[PDB]
This record gives structure tokens, C-alpha cells and sequence, in this order.
């Protein structure tokens, strides 16, 4: 039985800085393959680490969030290299809809 | 946020050809993204107590997510059903179950 934990947080930062987390994929998918979600692995791209103190750890973010939406857009099946592009077109300003699961 | 309660159940179910399965298919644009909240396309609208997919633990509200093997997350109505009908009087659903306990 699992627990999904969800939360819409906004992140502001400065110019010169960074959001402050790292993203990676679930799991080791398959290029030739689309990504299915699953109650363990909702989403292709999760929070791999967080800077202490930084904006996204701030804001409530810490490594285990899986990303579900980038500025209302889903991205539960969207690749690094586009999750990237679609947080840097946002520039200082980024809402992400992340969820935390818990009990197996 | 809110908290998603996410039980996941795969069940076989065996009718005569007197009843049905008891239950009623409902289809949440075409194109759909599976999130947390919304798992699948199509859901258990009702299920008849004392029937075949009752008493194998199917409730009302029960998300699609496979039928007999085939993943039908992303799967319209008219094709779901006709892959229901073709298992005859045998069908392996795995169905998900969600409850939404928002936070306050
Ligand atoms: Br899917
Ligand atoms: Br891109
Ligand atoms: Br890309
Ligand atoms: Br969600
Ligand atoms: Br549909």
C-alpha cells in the first residue's frame, strides 16, 4: 500500500544562482522505450540531491521528490534534456509539482 | 498538497455466460499524461455488490491500468472494452485504487 505525498512549490531565486537540486532518472530505462509510471516511480525524473539551505531545499524540496509537473506543464514522461530547456525558458521563477512516496 | 493513498490490486475474474463481470467501464482530448491523482484513463464508475468483480475486491473508483496483461492506461473506451470482450469469460485486471486525503 503506498502513500503519495504532494505538493505544489514555488521556487524564486537570484540571477547569479541556481535552483539548488540535481535531477535524475528513476530508473535505468531504455532509450528506445517511453517511461511508465508506477505507483513506486510516478515520474521519470526525480530530485537526486539538494543543496542544504539553497532555494529549492527553502522552498520544502529534498532528494526522493519525484517531478510531476514544470510550470504547469507535465513532465511525468518528459527526458533531463527537456526538463532542463522547459526550467531554463522560466528563468528565476520555477513551479514544480513534486510528490513524495512512502510505505512500500 | 494532499495525500494520495495508492493500493494497487491485480484480480482475476471468471463469469458465466448467464451474468457479466458487474461493473460499469467509464472513460475519463485523448491525450493524457498518468499522474499520482489520475493513474488511468478509464475507472470503475460502479461495481455490483455480489457480483464477480465485487467479490474478487474490485470497488467503485478503481483506476485501469492493465487488462488481461495489456497495459490500457493511455487505451480509449471502445478499445478497452472490446479487449475485455475478447477474454471471454476470463479477465486479469490490475486496478488501482486511490484516495485523496487533502492537507489542511
Ligand atoms: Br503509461
Ligand atoms: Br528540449
Ligand atoms: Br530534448
Ligand atoms: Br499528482
Ligand atoms: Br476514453
Amino acid at each position: 500500500d503506498y502513500i503519495i505525498k504532494e505538493k505544489t512549490v514555488l521556487l524564486q531565486k537570484k540571477d547569479s544562482e541556481g535552483f539548488g537540486f540535481v535531477l535524475r532518472g528513476a530508473k535505468a530505462q531504455t532509450p528506445i522505450e517511453e517511461f511508465t509510471p508506477t505507483p513506486a516511480f510516478p515520474a521519470l525524473q526525480y530530485l537526486e540531491s539538494v543543496d542544504e539551505g539553497g532555494v529549492a531545499w527553502r522552498a520544502g524540496l529534498r532528494m526522493g521528490d519525484f517531478l510531476i509537473e514544470v510550470n504547469g506543464q507535465n513532465v511525468v514522461k518528459v527526458g533531463h534534456r527537456q526538463v532542463v530547456n522547459m526550467i531554463r525558458q522560466g528563468g528565476n521563477t520555477l513551479m514544480v509539482k513534486v510528490v513524495m512516496v512512502t510505505r512500500h
